[PDB]
């Protein structure tokens, strides 16, 4: 079996992704946010405190024929932005693009908080991380992926984020007209629970590629480049006037600037980030304060190659029994 799901923007930066899931029976189609930094697919539902949803599409159990309360089973989990959610737990069919799971633990929030509260274009999330990291108990549940494996042509799903338009995500197939060039393959630690690998290096515009070790995660659930400190201030010294702002939460540059790409090295290859990719808008409305896209990963504990990484990449998540990550440029 394949599938293939469109995502979407949420916004006109970029600042995540959703793609429609079917869940129960009949359908309840719910905009969730594919995340391959966490393991819980969790939904808004007819459980959730009501004065926490602000205009999400729920999931509501009582009208799926499939539903099943998974008797004793909780959740409740942590991202690093510092946003939680948790809840009960059922099972039902699950469907992405065409591709179904039956019995896939669906996590019904009881609470969310405020950050979820305030995004209505978001209606949960979907885990792509390892299993491991799933938060149910006493009986921690598999991803979607991790139970759609066995019945893929290939164990593998892909991520193809647009920039400022929309992309895909497939599922048991590797599209071989999404991507131009090569896939450069990589390996991967799952010691943390995550699409963890080592960057090879980078470059600042078209200055020279510095060859140096970066291990971070590929996280599609994550909106910004995460790096180093040193990487970070060599990249935001090419822009005149960028500085660090303590009272906004990172770089800062003058909305006037012209920005350089970013390159990141997979193996020999490398992957260019556009400049414009590293422009998220005015930090007020109105400003002329800019946000910048590449972010110190000091004090996070781990580099993050989010969205404005991964968005410059034709992305596989090799999930076989040595998990691989590969790139393309496209």
């Amino acid at each position: 079996s394949t599938g293939s799901a469109t995502t979407t923007p949420i916004d006109s930066l970029d600042d995540a992704y959703i793609t429609p899931v079917q869940i129960g029976t009949p359908a309840q189609t719910l905009n969730l946010d594919f995340d391959t930094g966490s393991s819980d697919l969790w939904v808004f539902s007819s459980e959730t405190t009501a004065s926490e949803v602000d205009g999400q599409t729920i999931y509501t159990p009582s009208k799926s024929t499939t539903a099943k309360l998974l008797s004793g089973a909780t959740w409740s989990i942590s991202y690093g932005d510092g946003s939680s959610s948790s809840g009960d737990v059922y099972t039902d069919t699950v469907s992405v693009g065409g591709l179904t799971v039956t019995g896939q633990a669906v996590e019904s929030a009881k609470k969310v908080s405020s950050s979820f509260t305030e995004d209505s274009t978001i209606d949960g999330l979907l885990g792509l991380a390892f299993s491991t990291l799933n938060t149910v108990s006493p009986t921690q549940q598999k991803t979607f992926f991790d139970n759609a494996k066995a019945s893929l042509d290939s164990p593998v799903f892909t991520a193809d984020l647009g920039y400022h338009a929309p992309g895909t995500y497939n599922f048991g197939f590797i599209d071989t007209t999404a991507y131009t060039g090569s896939i450069t393959y990589t390996a991967v630690s799952t010691k943390q629970g995550f699409w963890e690998w080592t960057s090879t290096g980078y470059a600042v515009g078209s200055g020279t590629f510095k060859s140096t070790s970066i291990d971070g995660i590929a996280d599609t659930g994550t909106t910004l480049l995460y790096l180093p400190a040193t990487v970070v201030s060599a990249y935001w010294a090419q822009v005149s006037g960028a500085k660090s702002s303590s009272s906004v939460g990172g770089y800062v540059f003058p909305c006037s600037a012209t920005l350089p790409s970013f390159t990141f090295g997979v193996g020999s290859a490398r992957i260019v980030i556009p400049g414009d990719y590293i422009d998220f808008g005015p930090i007020s409305t109105g400003s002329s304060s800019c946000f910048g896209g590449i972010q110190s990963s000091a004090g996070i504990g781990i580099n993050i190659f989010g969205d404005v990484a991964l968005k410059a990449a034709f992305v596989v998540f090799n999930g076989a029994t040595t998990p691989t990550l590969g790139f393309a440029s496209k």
